């Protein structure tokens, strides 16, 4: 079928590939469209494969520049300095969606997280099914991959989305689980593996000489 | 008459001058046109001298930018990163052709050649009018200037065009001559003078203790 | 027995080791002595192993400094900016000579040679047992190792000592052989292998379209 290969994830404080594959090129129109994270869809432009007919968006004619590579069926959209991006065909429709290409508008540097968890053994005060969770803090870029005891504890896992700091653009996540109070001799290690910084974080938390 | 001064030859991995001379400016339209090497003619654009009316080619509006210098009768076409270029007047016609401005789209560095000739004295095996020639290899940029014995031997000279390597963009030429076998006590020195690298190469080849 | 380990060959524009081995230390006196190349023997000094009793030469008290390392049976002679060096014991005698430690006073840089040979096939003019030889030129440091046809031709080999240039302190050697004139279909390749620059040179020479 009409299948696409997009590339790729980038961090900039800018070309985007869209490889056409599986069919006859110069039959369908490269149509770029973006989606701001957590937002609607913002159409960008349509270029013909016969020629670089621009017809951009009113708002996107400056930042976004679509180019044509009609020999080898890829096409390119370039950018000057925050969303995910898509290339579709069949300009009246939109049926031939690409991969999804996230670009960040970022100035942050690549860093591993600093997890500041609490994993008590459900013996905080008195509650039977008490919770615990890790505080995956100050990493860049996206994402972190968190597993409980190398992915052993799977029930009650509630991974929260990466809320982005206004501090240093170092987003924040937290994954929590709810064990029972009759599990006091069980540690639970969130295994945070921020792979674009190649940092692997393992945690647990103890008491403070209680009664 | 309407005579033009173009400038100039450049190597880039980009402004091009076209000086109008000999007549009254703002009477004829600066019209740029390129020719890919060994190809046809690709029209680019027409600017008025009254104002920068663009009307570029569909394909050339991004890479090529024509500007106007209507005070001093030159005009400029600028470029962002492979052909020869021409400026003509009289937009309905094309009668007032300029010089010819070659620009290379190049990444190679300026180097002298490495000639690996064969100049036997027409005594290879048995042939009366046997040939000899030099192998002008691995130079940049264009051209090399080859002369046989400081240009003494002029008959039989067959300079071949600079076939360009896909190796390091170091083009290759070869100039050959056909002397006779009763010229065994005559060396023939191709005098390869690659002037943009200021390298001067002189050659000859001997036998290998034959019979 | 009393056996010594000296170290080592150095090039300076400076400590010298002398490891005592095979016997009981503090029984014999470390006695340094040098030999300028192609010259006699110049005594330097005597240190006791009990203490650094200097008693240097009158001329060598400034440049040469002997030190003691009476724990681990080595001893050291240090130097400030051209000869070979020796450590001996038994100060009244001299029977316990060390290895030999060449130090050069040099400013030259490490370079491979540039051999400019002549290896004609004993057909220069008319002589039956005519000679040939390579011109091992402009190398640093010492030495070069030359072998004829990977050491095949061993008779008539006359390796000449490295005569040192006053040009750039790049010494010169030449190795020659005398084959016969009925060996015209035999090339002879001196295989010059300057190992401290790791350069391997192989040569031969042909005629010039003779009769």
């Amino acid at each position: 079928e009409v299948q696409l290969v997009q590339s790729g994830a980038e961090v900039k404080k800018v070309k985007v590939s869209c490889k056409a594959s599986g069919y006859t090129f110069t039959d369908y129109y490269m149509n770029w469209v973006r989606q701001a994270p957590g937002q609607g869809l913002e159409w960008i432009g349509v270029i013909s494969p016969y020629n670089g007919g621009t017809t951009y968006n009113q708002k996107f004619k400056g930042k976004a520049t679509l180019t044509v590579d009609k020999s080898t069926s890829t096409a390119y959209m370039e950018l000057s300095s925050t969303a995910v991006y898509y290339c579709v065909y069949d300009l009246y429709y939109f049926d031939y969606w690409g991969q999804g290409t996230l670009v960040t508008v970022s100035s942050a540097s690549t860093k591993g997280p600093s997890v500041f968890p609490l994993a008590p053994c459900s013996r905080s005060t008195s509650e039977s099914t008490a919770a615990l969770g890790c505080l995956v803090k100050d990493y860049f870029p996206e994402p972190v991959t968190v597993s409980w005891n190398s992915g052993a504890l799977t029930s009650g896992v509630h991974t929260f989305p990466a809320v982005l700091q206004s501090s240093g653009l170092y987003s924040l996540s937290s994954v929590v689980t709810v064990p029972s109070s009759s599990l006091g001799t069980k540690t639970y290690t969130c295994n945070v593996d921020h792979k674009p910084s190649n940092t692997k974080v393992d945690k647990r938390v103890e008491s403070k000489y209680g009664p």
